[PDB]
């Protein structure tokens, strides 16, 4: 797609802190960018709509090419239209946000210019964040994640895309979405099937896949860790059911792991680590930092501060495995009490450990669930499981919970703040800001 200017895009600012081995933090001044399927797409001459509701223009779009050769991204209005605001080094997303239209949640990139994605090496680093979830029920998920995509969003490698990471371009996860409107400088028009829940969305004939470290997937009720591994590290297209991931009839594909190697505590047995109120180790009603570090063994390990206190991960056993680091030992023992060998099949730590070797992109979004209402995050899952099942439950939230429609219409005003985001060496990040 190209870029068109009937609406300014003006990114958000956002500041966050590198730090460095000897002690001190220096404070970086980025933004914030919304992805590309939020946005607008219109002819390049006109305002007629390339995608409606949720359908394409069949006369603009009657190929991936043409429809990419017609069509560009317009500008975004962060607070009116989409809820996103920034206040210094904090983000806040609301849920639904009335305008001209509804407007659901929000995915966004930090940049390092006004044209260019923020790359961080994760690899003998650490990443500390804070977070406020009080104001997300069951349902919703609040997340924080890193991807493996081009830091110029694709322009590089495909011409027929000329808006860039400025308009949110070259999104990839390890879902290998095929929700995405372009992938590669083309559209997804081709094999395009409309949600039948959900009157914006639709599933295309390709996906776009790369190596994902979910951070932060959480509510007030749940919060997960997970890394998945790609048999290639970084943005590639996948056709159809070789993708996998939600958006396929088979979640397992040919390239990403879409389940990863989660940690949950709760659904690791310890179901007062992490929740709403005093009885629980962690209160969800009160902000809380998360510091995440990627070991060169290419273990991952994480601690949270809340109120001046310091928690490590906490323990689980499960199997032969026992502690509090993510290791291969804890991979492969969730795989033999859980089940599945996605995580394995696609090359486990080792394979992860190439992405976090290379550059990945900051993510943070708000969104509900349309396909599993976030049960496999907060409840049991899959539904007919009790807790007599290893791993079947993840959190408190009833199996009747995260109906989009539902949270939509009770929590529209339901929202996450993300602040304080500190990067650097190992230990570094609980240093003095600047
Ligand atoms: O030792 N520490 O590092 C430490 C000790 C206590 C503590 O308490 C939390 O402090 C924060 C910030 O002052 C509180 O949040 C604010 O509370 C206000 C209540 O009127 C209002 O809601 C503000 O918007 C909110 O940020 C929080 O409730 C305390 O528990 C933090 C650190
Ligand atoms: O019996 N098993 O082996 C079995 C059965 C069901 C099941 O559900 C999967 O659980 C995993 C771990 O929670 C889920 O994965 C996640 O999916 C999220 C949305 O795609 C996001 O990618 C997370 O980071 C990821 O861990 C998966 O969706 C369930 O189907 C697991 C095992
Ligand atoms: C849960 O983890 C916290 C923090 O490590 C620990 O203090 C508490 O004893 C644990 N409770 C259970 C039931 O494991
Ligand atoms: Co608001
Ligand atoms: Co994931
Ligand atoms: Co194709
Ligand atoms: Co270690």
């Amino acid at each position: 797609q190209s870029a068109c200017t009937l609406q300014s895009e003006t990114h958000p600012p956002l500041t966050w802190q590198k730090c460095s081995s000897g002690g001190t933090c220096t404070q970086q001044t980025g933004s914030v960018v919304i992805d590309a399927n939020w946005r607008w797409t219109h002819a390049t001459n006109s305002s007629t709509n390339c995608y409606d509701g949720n359908t394409w223009s069949s006369t603009l779009c009657p190929d991936n090419e043409t429809c990419a050769k017609n069509c560009c991204l317009d500008g975004a209005a962060y607070a009116s239209t989409y809820g996103v605001t920034t206040s210094g080094n904090s983000l806040s997303i609301d849920f639904v946000t009335q305008s001209a239209q509804k407007n659901v949640g929000a995915r966004l990139y930090l940049m390092a210019s006004d044209t260019t994605y923020q790359e961080f090496t994760l690899l003998g680093n650490e990443f500390s964040f804070d977070v406020d979830v009080s104001q997300l029920p069951c349902g919703l998920n609040g997340a924080l994640y890193f991807v493996s995509m081009d830091a110029d969003g694709g322009v590089s490698k495909y011409p027929t895309n000329t808006a860039g990471a400025k308009y949110g371009t070259g999104y990839c996860d390890s879902q290998c979405p095929r929700d995405l409107k372009f992938i590669n400088g083309q559209a997804n028009v081709e094999g395009w099937e409309p949600s039948s829940n959900n009157a914006n969305t639709g599933i295309g004939g390709h996906g776009s896949c790369c190596s994902q470290m979910d951070i932060w997937e959480a509510n007030s009720i749940s919060e997960a860790l997970t890394p998945h591994p790609c048999t290639t590290v970084g943005q590639e297209i996948c056709e159809g059911d070789g993708c996998g991931g939600t958006y396929s009839d088979n979640r397992y594909g040919g390239t990403c792991d879409p389940d990863g190697c989660d940690w949950n505590p709760y659904r690791l047995g310890n179901t007062s680590f992490y929740g709403p109120g005093s009885s629980f180790t962690l209160d969800t009603t009160k902000k809380l930092t998360v510091v995440t570090q990627f070991e060169t063994s290419g273990a991952i390990n994480r601690y949270y501060v809340q109120n001046g206190v310091t928690f490590q991960q906490p323990n689980a056993e499960l199997g032969s495995y026992s502690g509090n680091e993510l290791n291969d030992d804890y991979c492969t023992a969730e795989e033999a009490e859980f089940g599945g060998s996605s995580f394995s099949d696609k090359g486990g730590l080792t394979q992860f450990k190439k992405a976090t070797s290379g550059g990945m992109v900051l993510v943070m979004s708000l969104w509900d669930d349309y396909y599993a209402n976030m049960l496999w995050l907060d409840s049991t899952y899959p539904t007919n499981e009790t807790s007599s099942t290893p791993g079947a439950v993840r959190g408190s939230c009833s199996t009747s919970s995260g109906v989009p429609a539902q949270v939509e219409s009770q929590s529209p005003n339901a929202k996450v703040t993300f602040s304080n985001i500190k990067f650097g060496p190992i230990g570094s990040t609980g240093n003095p800001s600047g």
